[PDB]
């Protein structure tokens, strides 16, 4: 299976091949400064068409907090197969626990794909 | 595959069907006000019997922080198949980074199911 | 059926027990750790593991971690790859404290499961989607 990837512009660093099954590091599309106790969407400079029936999960890298002092406000970001449009660029939602600077090209988070949950039948009951 | 769902009461909004594999939005069962730097378990007004051998994963929605100023203290909630009792209602563990008000019926987080990890044995060794 | 090889820091580490029905598995603080409000500490878990080939592990807080200890996990979910299998590749829990707190040696502070790694994928650059 394959992922089609469109970059925001030619200066974005092309990301790792995916022949191995490791999570894949994504990078700041531009410089982003965030003050202590403030929030910014860090653009990742990439848009993707994921395989039919899959979704992507995005979390911080292990070293992100140590080096940048940010947490990811939504814990883990879900990118559905449907977020496949020409302007559907990815972002990393960052809350700074201290004044910080992220520079263009800095690796800031990581992703993998996973099969979406199967079709399920929700049936209401009065008791369990 | 089916999930049996019990709602806290008649006023809880019945949630989305699960035909497409998308994550499913869960909603506040009552008004909850949270002060900056305080914590509250936000009731979701649902109890579920998940399919055998499955667990649920719960994370904020992408827009939760922007709209509500809360993060999920456990990052991703994991609800086991065994949490299927008639009083086993679900909660979103919220920490407010600013004063906030959540209203009854607001979408606050999302879940999916996933198969539990395969059978595995833990074997102590004296060296790797 | 599959196997996880687990090695402990020392004999004082309380050995981990697997939940027979496939539940996530709790891990324990390897030593006492004091963390001041708004400070960070990489809490040692006192375990190194060789995971099954083609698998990874996922680490999240327990539901009770915040109530008990007032900490959040700064990386959201830890990813432990199959390759992190060396004799000195000990696991940690990266804790940010939202209040002054003390964690005691042996406290169950986080939980893990394994999951198959994503399959091989071909990344293909395109000009438009
Ligand atoms: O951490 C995230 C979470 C989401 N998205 C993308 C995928 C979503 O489809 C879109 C937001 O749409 P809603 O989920 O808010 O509809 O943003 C990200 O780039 N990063
Ligand atoms: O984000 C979560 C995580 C867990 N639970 C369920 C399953 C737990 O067994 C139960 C109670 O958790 P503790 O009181 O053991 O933390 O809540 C949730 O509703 N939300
Ligand atoms: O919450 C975590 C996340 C990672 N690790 C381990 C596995 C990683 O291989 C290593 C850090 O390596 P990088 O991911 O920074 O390469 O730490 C942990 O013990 N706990
Ligand atoms: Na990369
Ligand atoms: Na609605
Ligand atoms: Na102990």
């Amino acid at each position: 299976m394959q992922i089609k990837i469109k970059y925001l512009d030619e200066t974005q660093t092309r990301i790792n091949k995916m022949e191995q099954g490791d999570w894949i590091d994504l990078r700041a599309a531009e410089d982003v400064a965030i003050k202590k106790d403030e929030f910014k969407l860090v653009p990742l400079g990439v848009a993707m068409e994921l395989p039919e029936g899959y979704e992507a999960h995005v979390v911080p890298r292990s070293s992100t907090y140590k080096n940048f002092g940010v947490i990811q406000t939504n814990s883990m970001g879900v990118i559905d197969e449907s977020y496949k449009g020409d302007n559907d660029f990815w972002f990393f939602p960052a809350y700074a626990l201290r004044d910080t600077k992220i520079k263009k090209g800095d690796r800031i988070c990581q992703f993998r794909i996973m099969k979406k949950m199967p079709a399920v039948d929700l049936i209401e009951v009065d008791r369990l």
